[PDB]
């Protein structure tokens, strides 16, 4: 798989930082946020053609090995073949998403976590910079 | 104790760049590059008052759990309370961590590793971002 990182230790209202290059002929990727591979506050999977959906972002948590509800968003403002930045924050009632365009949206913080110490990046999407504040 | 980072693939002559807020306290702090915990192509550890060292670089590796012998440097360009930013790269003969003021270290290549695919930081030094080039 892609980029995996521990320990992050990021609190409410810190910024998780992410920048990467979409394949020119990508099909998804997914930036996974939790505790560990079992425990997702925030699976992101922007799908350019995957599992029969085309442009969609899909986004769900995990929670002791079990998905959730998925969640969908309508707007898709990825581009195969382009370097995407995304920053995420979180406060105990929602996940914000910020995307490229300056689009933002928010998934109902379904965990509990007092943090965020695990990112799991796979798919199409080649990692460049991570950061925090 | 700190960020640990893995499947990062990085190759001979790709860069991976650190920065980081040194903790005003500091006695020494860590970052471990590899392929795994137990298996270290270099251990880079500034020591500003630690294990008998005083404003001194220990630099080792691990192979299969098993230290090797520290190589140590006069040069100590880091400061308690302070950003720290490194530069790391590897061939087949060296690894080199450079800073950007021209300071430049260099440990023996021991493990001959085809990638440094684990990062992990410990000690007084919060990573706040990581690039790869
Ligand atoms: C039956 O609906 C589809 O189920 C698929 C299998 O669970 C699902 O794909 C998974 O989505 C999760 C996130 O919810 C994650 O991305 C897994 O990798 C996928 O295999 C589809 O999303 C579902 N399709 C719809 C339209 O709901
Ligand atoms: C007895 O000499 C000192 O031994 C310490 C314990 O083995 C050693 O510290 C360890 O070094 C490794 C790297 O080799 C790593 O930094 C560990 O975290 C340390 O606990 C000191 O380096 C030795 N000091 C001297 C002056 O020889």
């Amino acid at each position: 798989c892609g980029l995996v990182a521990s320990n992050l230790n990021l609190k409410p209202g810190e910024c998780l930082r992410v920048r990467g290059e979409v394949a020119p002929d990508a099909k998804s990727f997914v930036l996974n946020l939790g505790k560990d591979s079992n425990n997702l506050c925030l699976h992101f999977n922007p799908r350019f053609n995957a599992h029969g959906d085309a442009n969609t972002i899909v986004c769900n948590s995990k929670d002791g090995g079990a998905w959730g509800t998925e969640q969908r968003e309508a707007v898709f403002p990825f581009q195969p073949g382009s370097v995407a930045e995304v920053c995420i924050t979180f406060d105990q009632a929602n996940l914000t998403v910020k995307l490229p365009d300056g689009y933002e949206f928010k998934f109902p913080n379904r965990l509990n976590l007092e943090a965020i110490n695990y990112m799991a990046a796979d798919g199409d999407f080649k990692i460049k910079c991570v950061a925090f504040d």
